[PDB]
């Protein structure tokens, strides 16, 4: 049995819902659904998932002395890292109807168009 | 010889491109600085020491989870840090004719409210009477 | 031959340690030990692995006082304290080979059973 | 025409909840400060300026884990800590006192920087009027 | 058929070029070649691919590509020591070139410590 | 009673080790201060406050901006972002100074922001008591 994935995550996502990896390089079997974010296992055994996913996270403010409204004194403070990124990697056994997906848990994920810089693959490794 | 001194702090948050208006009002020696514009206005003209003190407001992260059925199977952070608090502060000598007003302004973010705790601060005296 | 393995760590470590990754959640082949964090090599053979380990601000305040009461407060803060630090490997194997996980330095995140760090590899292919 | 101003840097750290002692002392007149309590204390009642600048402390500890085969790095990552870096915690105040009022700046948690003689955290005031 | 490679960057690398990992640990197939730092497919079939990237802080993109096209795309960004890394599942016909290459920033050259590295194995054969 | 007062900010970047030459004068009784060569020159033997407020180029980082007294600092500042962010060096003092004595600020490392006419660095200070 062949069943490979990999797909890449075009829109911005936030809050607690399932990341939709919409961008699908690759999906022998068709077991990967863009529509849903889910890989559907149908064939049971032990598959390897990994995942990264870019977060989209500066702050100034200035001051100024002004004399009838010209400045004669300017200030500013600042305090700008904004992209990072949650990866991981499993291997699971998986049985008929089990479905692995990639959740968040708070925060904005960064939507990459087509440039697939946030993604999720997998394979099977062993069919039981 | 005149005397002419004020002290005070913000207490409210102020934001954007405005007046900031401190109202926690410690010293104001010739009752020159009013608190419900933010605006000194100078009554003897002279050589004036201004100085000001504004913190930033400051704030207060992305996980990521594989799950198998729902259950997590893996759990993963990125860290948004990085919205420290700091400080806009200068100090100026100038020379002031009478009915001149003097003011600090925002000009873009968001100060601290200090509340009566005087984090962010603006005060002045006169050095010399014409 | 079937050898994969998949473990999450439970508890800090920290220094020069073995990272003993013992929350186990795969381990076909039972050649992954959570007792020492070591996958010791049965099956001579090519092996993939992978890692990711989860890394666990300063503030200070000034007041200027009149006896005791605050006239004028003041702070200075830098507060980003969360990384990973994760690669992956390819690696031929002999049978007794040992392969984990070693912090050089540093304190590693203990993430209970949420799976924040873990540790993964498969057999590619057996000699 | 009274004469009051001084001025003074912090040699040593502090840190905690305690009273700042700056004590490499480079004006005083009037002999109103005090290095040894780090306390102005005001003896011609009157208006006054102060003004302090105090450092907090800077930090270097980032993490490495390397995947070993036998012990031998096989693969190497690092995870950095970047942040402490130094920064201030100052304001300015004019004030009334009274004699005998105190005036000294206090720590509300966190490091000083100790400068030893270069003068990085300070604390100065002068009398602008007498009452 | 058994391909399956693993090096690591041994040299400071900058700007737009192919990062060459040098450092080859494994090498099964002899597909991979450190002195182009491509992957060149020899068995037509499904590949695993990954990478990671140490930039040395401009901040640093870091892309794998097959025949120059993206296949995906890692930033570490620079607002000091950053990862850009992914992985990568891919059909591949026999000549077709599997690489990383920087796409700005500076990547840290890690001598023999393989900071920064780059594997493949193929999961399945045509 | 003598009017020594100046207030001047800084138009160009700076860096380095170099004096700072505050040159967009705003304020100049006495004419004590000086553009040119960002020396004030204590022509009245008294006690002097004086104030300086730094912006760091926000490109590199860390910067030091020292008060001096004839080359000898009086007062140290630091800004520091280990991001590029802007930040300030910023330090206060008071100094009994005598003829011919010269007061400027120093850079002791990094990059100063050159603020054209914005008068985000700056350099004040007056007479407080002439001896
Ligand atoms: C200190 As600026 C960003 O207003 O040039
Ligand atoms: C400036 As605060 C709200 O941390 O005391
Ligand atoms: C970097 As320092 C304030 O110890 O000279
Ligand atoms: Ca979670
Ligand atoms: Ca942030
Ligand atoms: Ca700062
Ligand atoms: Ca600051
Ligand atoms: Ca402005
Ligand atoms: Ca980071
Ligand atoms: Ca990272
Ligand atoms: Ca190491
Ligand atoms: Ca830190
Ligand atoms: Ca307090
Ligand atoms: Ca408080
Ligand atoms: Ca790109
Ligand atoms: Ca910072
Ligand atoms: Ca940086
Ligand atoms: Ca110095
Ligand atoms: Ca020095
Ligand atoms: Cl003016
Ligand atoms: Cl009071
Ligand atoms: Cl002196």
């Amino acid at each position: 049995p062949r069943v490979a994935f990999y797909a890449g995550l075009k829109n911005p996502h936030e809050g607690y819902e399932v990341l939709k990896f919409d961008d699908v390089v690759t999906n022998l079997g068709n077991n990967y659904d863009a529509a849903s974010g889910k890989f559907t296992c149908n064939i049971p055994g032990t598959y390897f998932f990994t995942y990264h996913v870019l977060m989209r996270g500066g702050t100034s403010m200035w001051a100024d002395l002004c004399k009838n409204g010209q400045v004669r004194a300017s200030a500013i403070a600042q305090d700008a890292q904004n992209y990072d990124y949650a990866s991981n990697s499993v291997i699971l056994h998986l049985d008929a109807g089990d479905e692995v997906f990639i959740k968040l848990d708070g925060g904005k994920a960064h939507g990459g168009n087509s440039n697939k810089y946030s993604t999720f693959s997998g394979f099977i490794i062993y069919s039981d």
